[PDB]
């Protein structure tokens, strides 16, 4: 068809709230054809590996309740994926939806010349919400943009001081824009795109001595380290918790060598680990803090890079040194201001702690019961993972859970590991249903394995 | 206060549609204090340079009509800034607002595990809307992200073919993320952040022979070019139009050397130049096309990177090779689908042509009338610029226009140049009001100058010769001070003082 | 065998001045086996492509006269290869051999702690010999080392000034050490070894406007140029002469943008183009000058990097910033001091001019006569090339010349192009014999072709 | 003057074997003026810091015996500097001088088109002399060129295998050419010349776990290691001996990750540590071995890069991929062939062991006696160092030794550390004279210190 015809057919679909069997069958059939012909036929192959065929062709339609998703066939899913840590305050949180709706009625995007007042308000808010000397905020549209901004603040601070080297950690995930991907550590994500930014070096996560070595060797050779960047807990790494005091030691180590400390709280921020930021567990103040995902309330894309006056002041003489067109737009600021208001009003950080403790205990118990399938369960607050024995078992679990209308998925920088990242608003009853679904899934998986194994050993001579 | 207290005070402000004198005075005072203490005190200094004091402290409040903005004091501005090419279909275009409102009621952000249907629909739409073999779309949240995606598609296609070098053009602006900024060409934007991506080289824009040379020399030395990236017309460069046929020649040149052609239509896309894409003027099909700004309808942030099946197929075996969390979200897709529907239904590309022709004629005439102030006016469709004689005159114009409630601003990779980028929906009457405002501004500027001052010729010529004779400067330094002096004759006293200092210092 | 046994057999061979048929046959057979098993079996394949089989297995033995080489079978060759521009003052120039012999009797290599007096003397000599404000000399062991030193002087001068980009030219050859190879321009020499030094960009040779563009674009993007490096005439490029005034323009262009001018006279230096340095043709003073090959007199390996006090003074606060163990050794300095003495005493620069004019005229005439085989002949002084129509014809010429006991070979950054780089001491009679050999070679090549059909 | 005039005056000086007081005074005065005006006035400042003035202006004239140097004033020095590890077989070793003299009479430099037979002979010799599967030799003119060749062999082998990262060690010294300097580890030698080759990372020397980490992390991030390069013992680092088995472990570690092992034996090679190569102590076979300094016999500049057929075969299809004009020249080959013959015939590796053990014991004993001045003495064979308490004490020792006509000097990647690198041919009596000179030097230094202190205290009491 013409573009006009397709743009029309699609606006008509946006208005529709419901689909009869025929409208559903037609839309499902279209979305699969169009993913294949215009988006990525690879996404259809992946979703098959993590489903029992026919289930891969599930099409999102609307939010059910705070903690559920409904497909085009009316099937309601409990959300333990949380859009990879976006939906901290649930799906269509009425307070966030309200703030966005209200700003949409006045001015959704700004001129970038007149002072936009929600930018000023969210910056003031984030300054009050953040620890210590974190004071200035730069707004962008994603995690990867927030990391680019951080790397850039560090570069501008440190190049006149003669420092250009950056240290990241293996298993680390900081985004996929080429500046961010220089810090991202997974080989398969980096190799095609090399050469990446020069002067990026990786040490093991949670190993302070390896990091000391790297900083010291860089100092010896005249390749002095501008910054260390790390996640307080590695998400895509498979929920990798550092040894206690590690973050505090990295801060002293950065202080000693005159390197800037960059904390990537894109995925651990906005209450998910049981505090507003995972750096609050140790009362660690980085030089630069990166936020996205949940900051937009599961309604708007937004990122934020917050830094000390000492570091951020690099942008004061020429405020156009770093810019973006959409960053700090009124819809996004409204969504973030709502999200902070919701998390604080309802003490959802405290809820994440209680519910995470409850869920992790549940999973650790299933791990004890199914060591043939599960290596270990880890977490902190509502950031959790189950590591299975091998990759194919992890995929069978994702499918079994999906069959039972519970939504989980794999981690990026870690195969065979399933993230459990539900909304902080997940109810105690849903928490219990999740554990029962997990149990039913593991029992079904054990049968599959035992069956196969008989149907194999038969082969001999 | 607590964060809770500030988040509350701010949600209260989001609900309010009106401000009495007291609410306005209190909010203005807050926004200025908070910009200074938590955003950037630099932005307050810049806005002063481009206003008569008290005017710098104008605070955005809401959209007036399709083509106007209203501050906290109720002053309505005609928008010739267009948010730097975002507001193609105007402020709160009811069709776009409607689509976003409708999708917000179902699902604003997606899971990233279930197939999201608006992604599929917008991708199908963009495939039909785009020229030739452009077929696959990757959605992100900004121009800079769309450029990163393009660079990444090229890298993945070309590294197994042994090609790693990228060519961009001087004056070029492709974004500020470190991959994008490797292609961005302005010194002041790059130097603090070097070293940038290796293998990035710059040729003059609109010079096919310089580009041939660069590709050929790279081939000779074994540093073969993976891709050429260029804007069809340089926006931040100051609306720099290439010679006609240039784009067509770059395409044949890329075809000959086996390099991928990347077109950055972030700022020339969605009808702004008089066609849906500026590559349609010459019927040029790039390998990879970058879109953002206007694609979101002035409601949502979105970027799109569209490419051939041949190039994009690099993402098919591992679909996680390039991803983003928010990219291709349902709100953004709804906003884009609406925007395309609006541009096509109302033939706004055709309107941009007519209104741009009208506005450019107006500006070229004011240029004829005020050669003491204006060097030249250029444009294509509703992408236009006025180059003034010097930077300070450009700033005086922006201020005079703002005094008269018409919103313009400067370009990034070009000082003393004012962009005129109004909504394609600007009415013929507003077009005329814009020209009258410009005229009034230039007349007032002439008076300011003529306020017992203007001539300074020999005053300048004296500085040229004194600077040239100072015996302790090297030839790069003398050359840097004389380029400053002829480029901006109104700083001859300042530049002379500076040169005398450094001459004394090398005795 | 043991190493002791092989080191013994070889010292025995070094003492021998003559080989009977049996000693020759045994040594030839050994050298081919050992090239194959321990050096490079590739060198044996190349030498075959540029010979009529049996001729590829020629083994160097000794210098004949100033301008000839003798193989193990006693066959004497007129040398028009000149070891690629080493043998400017001939083979075993008695004045150079004498100086080396004399220093070998006192101290061949230095301590690197006591002031070594020939270093001081050769540096003083090179300062007097070089144009203008070229004053300080750093001694190394090769062309590539002399270029590394130049690149390093530029880096140390310009990094505190915020400039890091370097411009070289396509067809350019500056050596094969990884710093030098970043400036070297031929793809097949660079691709395996990438990534090379960052911030190295190439413009066409002899195109001042292309170079202006590159400097200007680098300035616009904040990647300002530290230095331009170029050969005054590209040797490995195939004897590529720049347009007149080009070098002078590059100097003004460097002056304007505040970039350092590096001239690589490794192959055009020590009189080969008709002056002591090719930069003297236009009276061009670079910031940094690179020398090797002929500077050692065809006896010693040496390189020299000479620069202004302004640039070299980067090494004054810490004189260990750039060092080499063997560089500026007394044998090498003795050899260079002798070589300069010989070139000046006998006005061999002037001879190179006259003999090059004579030889080039001869070749241009053969080009007129054999356009089926020869595209063109070029040169300046005793730096000359014949470009053939295609690569295989160039190889047939090298072979035909070798069959007639005249030694020529191909260029590096240019196929199908044969360098003629004889000693400046080549006699007028030899010059004429060379032209007659070339004629006989082309006539035989024409027959081969006409045959084939 | 004209260049002709100076080239003449200098050839006149090359012929002279003797200088009366007037010829000496005139030549010394010239050499100092010319170092200042045309070489480096910095060399004159450095040599002052390591002498009592008047002594800084000592000018080399000729070799005395195998193990001594004579200045323009006829003062004979015992050589414990060894030209930083060049003079393994002494000054003007008659066997080396003979081979060079003999080849000079036939063909000193080659055409580079005809097969040069000494290249073939030295390559065959070095193949027999080297351990295991080391088979192919490429000849150059210096240590830094030999390292460039190694880096290049690795790059050509490993880039088609998708590996581009190189690991070196801190304190490491591999040369000053920009490829080599990318592996060299001292800050002050690198910073002015950055950016250097990309893909170069440094681990601590003698720390196998730090190196494992680096290889593993590079593998995880897709920046896989092409090669490890290290000295078996760091010379410029200040004679840093790795823990025993380190080299063996690095070899297994390289084998595990598929990285090439490059051993830089430029300074530990040709018998200096008590074996022909320091890699023979642990029977470690690297993929690529680098040689220079002593390989030329203290007569000729030469470097050699030797590698497996597996690695070197990258140069077989295009033999012009890596070349040099002077490399593998007949004089240099003659000098190297002589040097190998001398080292093997006279078992100088075994002598280096015995004499080094003797000298190191002597120094360790002086360390016990002078802990106020000396931190420690280390070595292996005739590769030795004395670390002093502070830099200025190190310089006072170098001066005191020079005053007593014994030649020592500092290390590059280590201040306050004096290298003792005498010819392997140093006689037992000279060994003893060296120890006595060291003793006399330390005793004089102690008196200087003790005197200062006495002067201070009395002035104070006097108040
Ligand atoms: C720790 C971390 N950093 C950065 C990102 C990238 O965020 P975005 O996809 O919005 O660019 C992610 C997303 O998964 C993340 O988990
Ligand atoms: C041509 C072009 N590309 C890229 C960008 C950057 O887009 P964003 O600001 O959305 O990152 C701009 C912004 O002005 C632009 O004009
Ligand atoms: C211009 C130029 N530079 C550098 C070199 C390299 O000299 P070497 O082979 O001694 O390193 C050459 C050799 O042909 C040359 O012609
Ligand atoms: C171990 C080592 N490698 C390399 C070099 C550099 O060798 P050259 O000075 O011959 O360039 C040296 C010199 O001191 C060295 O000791």
């Amino acid at each position: 068809a013409s573009a006009l015809a397709c743009s029309a057919h699609a606006l008509n679909l946006i208005e529709k709230r419901t689909l009869d069997h025929e409208e559903m069958k037609a839309l499902n059939r279209e979305v699969i054809e169009y993913f294949k012909e215009h988006v990525n036929p690879g996404f259809l192959e992946y979703r098959k590996s993590v489903t029992a065929g026919g289930d891969y062709g599930a099409v999102e339609w609307q939010a059910g309740s705070l903690n559920t998703l409904v497909d085009t066939q009316g099937q309601e899913f409990i959300d333990c994926l949380g859009g990879f840590g976006i939906f901290n305050v649930g799906h269509r949180n009425p307070v966030v939806v309200s703030a966005v709706q209200n700003q949409l009625a006045k001015q959704p995007l700004h001129s970038q010349e007149l002072l936009d007042p929600l930018r000023a308000m969210l910056a003031k808010t984030l300054a009050a919400l953040t620890p210590g000397k974190l004071k200035y905020s730069f707004f962008c549209n994603s995690g990867t943009e927030s990391v680019e901004a951080a790397l850039k603040l560090a570069k501008a601070y440190q190049s006149p001081r003669g420092k250009f080297t950056f240290i990241a950690t293996s298993g680390a995930f900081h985004g996929k824009s080429l500046g961010a991907l220089s810090a991202t550590a997974k080989s398969t994500f980096r190799k095609p795109f090399m050469p990446l930014l020069p002067g990026f070096r990786h040490v093991p996560f949670g190993n302070i001595e390896a990091m000391r070595t790297a900083l010291n060797e860089c100092k010896k050779t005249g390749d002095d380290v501008a910054a260390v960047i790390l996640e307080p807990i590695q998400g895509e790494g498979g929920v990798i918790l550092p040894p206690p005091g590690y973050l505090t030691a990295v801060r002293k180590l950065c202080d000693e060598f005159g390197a800037l400390m960059i904390l990537d709280e894109v995925q651990t921020g906005m209450g998910r680990t049981g505090k507003m930021f995972a750096c609050e567990h140790e009362n660690v103040q980085p030089d630069i803090l990166c936020l996205a995902k949940a900051l937009g309330g599961g309604v708007m894309p937004i990122g934020a890079t917050i830094a000390t006056e000492e570091v951020f002041s690099v942008l004061f003489d020429n405020p156009f040194l770093h810019t973006t067109t959409f960053g700090g737009n009124p819809l996004a600021c409204a969504a973030a201001l709502a999200t902070i208001n919701v998390l604080l009003e309802q003490n959802l950080p405290a809820q994440a702690e209680q519910k995470g403790d409850m869920l992790l205990d549940g999973f650790r118990q299933l791990a004890r019961e199914y060591p043939d399938l599960v290596q270990e369960a880890r977490g902190k607050g509502m950031l959790m993972a189950i590591e299975f024995v091998d990759n194919e078992i992890g995929y069978n679990f994702a499918s079994e859970m999906f069959r039972q209308r519970v939504l989980v998925a794999g981690t990026l920088n870690n195969a065979k590991t399933i993230r459990i990242e539900p909304p902080l608003t997940l109810t105690i009853e849903q928490c219990e249903l999740v554990i029962k679904a997990a149990r039913k899934a593991l029992a079904a998986m054990r049968v599959s394995v035992e069956e196969a194994l008989e149907v194999s050993a038969k082969e001999q001579q």
